[PDB]
């Protein structure tokens, strides 16, 4: 499913996203822009021969399991096809995990290069919420 920009601003707010950890829903909204397009179904091979998932692009050295990417984690407890769903719960569930790791939202590279420092509320803006 491709979600319109409020329509995932939505969403995220019901799952518990926004303010998750200090970050407000513009830094949600602009990490999916940039991550997936707003696509649940986005995968993209890394180099290492992990795969991103979803919305967030979830990798699966760590978050997920994939049964193809030698020495990883599961530690969201997941099928990777889990993160493809139209619903987006599993991902805001595993996305909560990892935005506690430690480095914040900076996991996305995504979000450090393109969403970090910039005005993320015109992601939201003129949405109903
Ligand atoms: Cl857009
Ligand atoms: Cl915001
Ligand atoms: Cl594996
Ligand atoms: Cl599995
Ligand atoms: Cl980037
Ligand atoms: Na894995």
């Amino acid at each position: 499913k491709v979600f319109g920009r409020c329509e995932l601003a939505a969403a995220m707010k019901r799952h518990g996203l926004d303010n998750y950890r200090g970050y407000s829903l513009g830094n949600w909204v602009c990490a999916a822009k940039f991550e997936s397009n707003f696509n649940t179904q986005a995968t993209n091979r890394n180099t290492d021969g992990s795969t991103d998932y979803g919305i967030l692009q979830i990798n699966s050295r760590w978050w997920c399991n994939d049964g193809r990417t030698p020495g990883s984690r599961n530690l969201c407890n997941i099928p990777c096809s889990a993160l493809l769903s139209s619903d987006i719960t599993a991902s805001v569930n595993c996305a909560k995990k990892i935005v506690s790791d430690g480095n914040g939202m900076n996991a996305w590279v995504a979000w450090r290069n393109r969403c970090k420092g910039t005005d993320v509320q015109a992601w939201i803006r003129g949405c109903r919420l």
